[PDB]
């Protein structure tokens, strides 16, 4: 009776959210892929570093499903890189059909779990994630904001030289041109940004320039590590959300979620802040725009529409 | 060369400071009082607990100022209680004596440590121990604000229904009616109190009782305990302090600091927000008052002038 | 759905109890005591912590056993202390009866729970408690050997010089006299304090010293502080086992555990090492004696039989 | 004044450093590597990923050697993998180089350092890494044992249905079959294992069986991942060692380290027990063996001497 925690996928998010899982000591882990070895050396390695740390946790790995059974938490990084030579539908099409598998892998074996997706492109994946394994659209969520959030508030804790735990990210929507930051909900110490440029402790041209780089800041990962994309704030950010259901901590969290009417949406999965608890997505914080904000936020649910419509195209 | 950290006064908060200085692998500690015993004992029953959470640390218990030296942070609660039949010129009659005391402890033997005053009165107390410790202003502070800010945040968290990790509690001047609370930068995930109530999230009265409830949150509890006030909040407020500097972590907390002009004021201790590292006081956070602010945070300045000169009065 | 811990008595231990189980994420806690307004007090000074390190943990307290309704662990420190005037068969009658207050409560509200019993005297309250209560044997246990343990360890990390981290202490029985230290199976690194001698990394008297000292340990606390007895080391001790329970550990520590025929004895509460999970007691650990320890063991068992004979008698 | 840790090598056990550092908040961390981009990106999605835990730590990837300046802690991963088609000659070639370039790195930039080198073949590059940096010999030492005494403590508690926190493991010497464990040293809550199959919670077989195990167990992660090598337990056992030394806390850990004339060797880095505090390698521990023991040392250290008289052959 500890938690379990899959992982489907073990490539470099999940064997990160692994590690994570056993430092935190959330529970047990099972790694799922289908290359098979890999999920299998990664949960043995990181087994093997627990008596370091003092974490008692199972881990295993496997490529049958059978093996996530019982999860209380899935957690889905399974799918293919676009390659340079790759076209977006391509893209879609491929990691389509992994959410088809893993979503039946999770209907079948783990249908209690709280599913927090991660594949991309992650706003159709999510989507895509809940449909086919027809599990409460409460209980499947996607991590992207708390991403976004955690890049900002490193920007921002540089430039005013503060501690990272003293400043707040507002964000929602998705990832780049999809983002919609709300720097006057984003504090450092309850002081708005807005507020910060006023009183001198930073400029409006820097300010911009912190939201542009949080846009592109996937982007900014990819250019320097050239193999692949990010990992370590990714997976960072996805446990925080498992660990808000698993501890019933209630956290307000930016995640892409199944909106039932809130910020005039239905039937859609967008970035919006969302309780977490032991009941998976528990409320939506819905906040008042002004005119930019709204407009903005036209554009990014449009563009997840767009998406949602070449998976049905593809699909 | 671990830290060292000197505990002035090894009563109720002080105690629970050195086992949270334990716990959190500050550094070593030394437990001072004049109460021959007490803080051998604390000191030496937190040590024989060190080896079921495995942190390494010293511990010592003293009654003579020889013991603190070289600390790297002195944390003071050294003092008497106001009992019933004590007018409050007796209470800082008699707990100045004690600041005359440890301020000439900590000059002899800790001149370069980072000095957190708790003994109240707090905003007379700091500035006296200042005063006789001769240490620069940017090295001694008092702790009351964050300690506000705690119990504010609890209100808060209970009141949304949300993880305390998402609230944020902005309050300066002192405790009771000199708490200067601003609703309007304490936030749930960035969005500022005032909004949560416009988006019905709390009402406008649920608010206001939850401000009045932290301007009585010390009473509150004596009023439970009835034989003393509160400690493990105050420890974990104090111990904040002492860790951003330590770890040079330059998180933003309301303190009593001494102002150089912000704020308007100068050569006083007042709750402001201070960043706190390795330099200790390294920048006040000014915001802009509006005017019901303006006049709030008048009232607790001239309330310290008062208090200040009750003192030189008494000594 | 998070794990509730109940402590019964809210003094000092108790208070302890609940800070550590806060600090540590263990789940919701009660904190439940006769002297109304105590428990209360407690709860909500930890309550108000929390904000300060990001826990979220609902606190309550009470003088009603209703409040500890559907608790995972209990952990028992009501009682009253043996006065100066006061006999053993005084204590004994009067804590007695508290233990079966207490059993009568978790008997009708929490009969499901791990039950952890510190009041003393230990091995004859565990054994009344585990029979007031009518809980299983194997979910009812008694700290006294981690506390033991613990106080040897920090003993020999200072005589090495070594980390706490790298001590093991195995110690079965009760306290003092009662102890039954078996400084072969007790470690730096592994190797033997008995091979330790042998390589003049100590002394033989320097052994004997440490071993005396740990027989002696809770009076010279009690020396120290005059006003009462040892309670940070004690509540780390207990938390310890809750955590192993409450996260399926299998920690092996040395308890006061129920014998079904293991090391010879039936139906006594005797300290020895035990695999506590979530099953509670699962496996006791049974070493084979050289004699000077089976006689020491032989002693200490009957020093219990003594005092249950004692409990009869006074009930 | 943060502490400052240089990660000399940005690959999977690099990275991995990187992040543990971060959570356990040991200070500020370089990233350096010779393929530009790859220490940059990993420290900044670290970096980036720090708002989530709450760690404050500055990041930042180079590949000059100014960027290391004044580091307290140096960790050496740098290197190549010996591919298929190589030689032992070929990767010892290719490696020394690359310890004579970081071994002049730390010379000119940090040489106050305390280095752990990880490179392989480990016992050869952190002597030949010690003479290169001129560092003083108890400033330099090999990871290698605690990742053996790591993967046999998750085989026992496996093995046994304990805590890993209860288990602890003996081995000098290096990997495979170099490796030296004494099982006697190797106890479970004290009792020894040679102890424990005579009481039958295990079996003579299976301890052997584990034992082995233990020795394959790097080559058991390579048959898994079949891309590379362990890089989790590898980097928590490094992050351990840095850990002691940073917080002086005196850990008994089995690590290669230079020889004085313990265990009768002079001028060889030898993995054995030693204690790492401030000072670095502060004490060896040399245990007394019996025969089977004394003859396995032997085997190992001749191995060592054979590579050192390979390394001066290619050098
Ligand atoms: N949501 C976000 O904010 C965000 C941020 C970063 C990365 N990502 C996305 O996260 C995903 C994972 O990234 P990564 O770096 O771990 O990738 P990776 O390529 O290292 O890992 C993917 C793993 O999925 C496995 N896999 C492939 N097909 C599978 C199937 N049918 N079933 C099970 N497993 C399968 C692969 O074998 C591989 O081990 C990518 O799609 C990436 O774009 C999302
Ligand atoms: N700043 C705040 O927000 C805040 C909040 C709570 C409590 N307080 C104050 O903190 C202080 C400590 O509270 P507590 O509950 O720990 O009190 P306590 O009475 O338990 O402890 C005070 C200790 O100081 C010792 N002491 C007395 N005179 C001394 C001297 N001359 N030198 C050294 N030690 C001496 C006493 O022996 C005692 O052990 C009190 O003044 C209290 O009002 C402040
Ligand atoms: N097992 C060990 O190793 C060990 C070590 C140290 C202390 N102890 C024992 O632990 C016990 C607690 O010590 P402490 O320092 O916390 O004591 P304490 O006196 O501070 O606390 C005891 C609490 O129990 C309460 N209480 C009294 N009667 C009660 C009842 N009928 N129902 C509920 N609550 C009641 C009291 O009001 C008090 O708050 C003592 O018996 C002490 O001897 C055991
Ligand atoms: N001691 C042990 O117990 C143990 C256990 C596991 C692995 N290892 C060894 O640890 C080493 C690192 O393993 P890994 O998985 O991180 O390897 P890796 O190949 O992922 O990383 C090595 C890094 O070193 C870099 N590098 C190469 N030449 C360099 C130079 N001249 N200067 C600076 N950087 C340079 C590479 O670019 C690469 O990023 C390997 O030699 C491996 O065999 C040791
Ligand atoms: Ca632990
Ligand atoms: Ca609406
Ligand atoms: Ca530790
Ligand atoms: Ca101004
Ligand atoms: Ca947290
Ligand atoms: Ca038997
Ligand atoms: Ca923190
Ligand atoms: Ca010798
Ligand atoms: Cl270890
Ligand atoms: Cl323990
Ligand atoms: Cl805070
Ligand atoms: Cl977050």
């Amino acid at each position: 009776a500890r938690s379990k925690i899959a992982l489907i996928g073990a490539g470099q998010i999940g064997g990160t959210l692994a590690h994570l899982a056993g430092l935190k000591e959330l529970g047990d882990v099972v790694l799922f892929d289908i290359v098979d070895g890999v999920p299998q050396g990664k949960a043995l390695d990181i087994a093997e570093s627990a008596p370091v740390d003092g974490f008692d946790a199972k881990y295993s790995g496997a490529s049958d499903y059978s093996a996530i059974a019982g999860a209380d938490v899935v957690i889905v990084t399974a799918g293919v890189p676009r390659k340079p030579g790759m076209s977006r539908d391509d893209l879609i099409g491929i990691n389509l059909k992994v959410m088809e598998a893993v979503g039946a892998g999770i209907k079948e074996h783990a249908p209690d779990a709280f599913v927090i997706c991660i594949t991309n492109p992650l706003d159709a994946m999510v989507w895509a994630l809940q449909k086919f394994s027809g599990l409460p659209t409460n209980k499947v969520v996607g991590m992207a904001g708390v991403l976004d959030s955690a890049r900002f508030r490193h920007f921002l804790a540089e430039e005013f030289g503060v501690s990272v735990e003293d400043v707040t990210a507002f964000v929602l929507g998705g990832h780049g041109d999809d983002m919609v930051p709300l720097t006057r909900y984003s504090t450092v110490a309850g002081v708005p940004l807005t507020d910060l440029v006023k009183l001198g402790w930073t400029t409006q041209e820097k300010l911009d320039a912190m939201v542009e780089r949080t846009r592109k800041g996937g982007g900014e990962i990819v250019n320097l590590l050239k193999t692949g994309s990010a990992f370590y704030a990714p997976a960072a950010s996805a446990i925080a959300m498992a660990e808000s259901y698993l501890r019933d901590k209630k956290r307000v969290l930016p995640c892409a979620a199944y909106l039932d009417g809130q910020y005039g949406i239905d039937g859609l999965y967008v970035g919006v802040p969302v309780v977490i608890g032991e009941n998976g997505v528990e409320r939506v914080l819905e906040v008042t725009f002004n005119d930019d904000e709204k407009a903005m936020f036209e554009k990014s649910v449009n563009s997840v529409k767009g998406l949602i419509e070449a998976c049905k195209s593809v699909n």
